[PDB]
């Protein structure tokens, strides 16, 4: 049984700097406003803020985390979120720093119904180094899905309006969850994508504060004083041409409400990658970003793959998550008497299944990436180019690759807000 879906997705990109968290609540009523006022403005199913939307995101030790670090269902975050989830009859998912009764730090992301109450909170899987800074804990349910009720967003084929309810299965990432584990980790791996494959989800959302590729990220260079105020000095000067504060751009509104947009399938050159053009998206991360999606992008090569089972041992093999994660504190191949189960015949690697060169081939998927932009500590800019994307499943590993739908993006460098129109299929 197929079922058409029409979700009306509303992305929100901020620059959040640490310690103007009443600033930056106050900005987000400022750009929600706008956005209700636009000509071609429509009631959005979803709201996604980007990976601590509100609290800024270099922390450099715990102490400096703890005056903004909140509960699940408490806190600034959680009160705007619900606030709006009330305002919008939506859902609402925003990063922030979260602090359980155990006293545990979280990189987490909540999740809020139109009812105003959280049904959900994800927690960063893939941790990056600056979480470390203030010993954030691992999700110790590692990568999570989750159903949301969508209620007049469905239809069959034959009807001529989405007055029916559906209920999709979600699954939210951060930032590194996308990239291989500890970067140590294969890149042909694709944990986060491979799981969403293997589970069957079919919206994705990614809070994100993904960086710029002139980012400072050599460690040599960091822990070399005179090296480290060469680097500072090259994005000074990088930000300063392009008529903005060293912080970032703020309060200036990039506004993408209800148009279609399309952003121009462009491949990766040297170009690309520079921060200049700040209502244009960093097609480098774009094309990145497609790529760790790979399970869902159509590949040629996968029918030599399977014919030749030259991945069988790799799926047979491939574990739920990496050996020396949080997930096997608590949890837990052949070939030998045990029976194949219906979960092993939904596992995936490279986007190949046992029975399948391409699982994904025929299904429908939406991917939603809230990226913050601006820049911290003089040293790390922030890419921004939030954006909504469509897997269809039809039959390059960039955008070039017509598989995937790129439904629209927002600038490199400007605060703001994109809302699309989203059509898609599942099956009941």
């Amino acid at each position: 049984t197929k079922l058409l879906v029409s979700l009306k997705v509303l992305v929100i990109q901020l620059n959040p700097q640490i310690g103007q968290v009443d600033q930056t609540i106050k900005r987000t009523w400022s750009i929600l406003d706008k956005v209700t006022k636009s000509a071609t403005y429509v009631k959005p199913d979803i709201i996604l803020f980007p990976e601590f939307a509100l609290t800024g995101y270099s922390f450099h030790a715990r102490k400096d985390i703890l005056p903004y670090v909140t509960k699940k269902d408490e806190g600034p975050s959680f009160e705007l979120a619900k606030s709006i989830s009330e305002k919008f009859q939506c859902y609402t998912i925003i990063g922030y720093p979260e602090e359980d009764d155990e006293q545990k730090l979280y990189n987490s992301a909540l999740v809020v119904n139109p009812q105003g109450g959280q049904i959900f909170n994800y927690r960063k899987t893939f941790l990056y180094d600056t979480e470390m800074n203030w010993d954030c804990e691992e999700n110790p349910e590692g990568f999570q899905t989750f159903p949301m009720d969508f209620s007049k967003c469905a239809k069959l084929s034959n009807e001529d309006s989405y007055n029916r309810d559906v209920t999709l299965k979600a699954s939210i990432g951060i930032c590194m969850d996308l990239s291989p584990y500890k970067f140590m980790a294969p890149f042909n791996h694709f944990e986060f994508s491979s799981f969403c494959v293997d589970n069957n989800v079919e919206l994705i959302l990614c809070p994100m504060a993904w960086l710029n590729s002139t980012s400072i990220t050599d460690k040599q260079t960091l822990h070399n004083n005179s090296l480290l105020e060469a680097a500072k000095n090259k994005i000074a000067f990088a930000l300063k041409e392009q008529g903005l504060p060293l912080a970032g751009s703020q309060g200036i509104y990039q506004l993408k409400i209800g148009d279609s947009q399309r952003t121009p399938r462009v491949p990766s050159d040297d170009s690309t990658s520079e921060y200049k053009d700040m209502d244009e998206p960093d097609m480098s991360n774009v094309n990145y970003w497609i790529l760790r999606f790979f399970p869902f992008l159509y590949f040629k090569l996968r029918i030599n793959w399977f014919k030749n089972s030259s991945l069988i041992e790799s799926i047979l093999g491939k574990t739920r998550m990496p050996l020396d994660h949080e997930y096997y504190k608590d949890g837990k191949l052949l070939d030998s008497e045990e029976v194949i189960k219906d979960t092993v015949l939904e596992k995936t690697f490279l986007g190949t299944s046992l029975g399948q060169p391409w699982k994904f081939q025929g299904k429908n998927a939406i991917l939603v990436l809230a990226n913050r932009c601006g820049t911290e500590d003089g040293t790390t800019i922030f890419a921004g180019s939030s954006g909504i994307y469509k897997f269809n499943g039809k039959k390059s590993l960039d955008s070039l690759n017509e598989s995937v739908e790129l439904l629209g993006n927002l600038g490199k460098g400007l605060e703001g807000a994109i809302l699309r129109e989203v059509q898609f299929e599942v099956f009941r």
